[PDB]
């Protein structure tokens, strides 16, 4: 069983421009609307969130 | 404040067979649905996600 | 184009006396309630996650 991790980016417009170089199974934050994903074997999948809150 | 990850496996067979062993915390990756697991203390959680689309839209 | 990871916290309240020193974009598990937050600039965003299970279902 190996090991992934979390790529960030500030922007949607520069993710846009680097996620093809994200491994399956990497995580994918794009911080400007604070959205998260998942990379996989041919596409990617939305993590569903809940509204941003300042404490949890 | 310690940090965990991410395991990842490629298949759910594959996956069930080695997952008791993920420490609590942890992100567990199944390859073959593109799912997503939390590790807990005693147990999972299954992670939300919306349908598989091309690009991260 | 860089990278984070996965933060661990026993509660709540411990989590939040250190939170601070989370950059946005690492993921927050919360042992108690089992619980996972991604940091967002000032605040936080709750992972939505299905029911604790003894197997990952």
């Amino acid at each position: 069983g190996g090991s992934s991790g979390v790529r960030l980016w500030a922007t949607r417009q520069a993710m846009l421009g680097q996620v093809h170089e994200v491994p399956e199974g990497w995580l994918i934050f794009v911080a400007e609307q604070c959205e998260l994903y998942v990379r996989c074997q041919n596409g990617f999948r939305k993590v569903q969130l809940e509204a941003r809150t300042p404490l949890p």
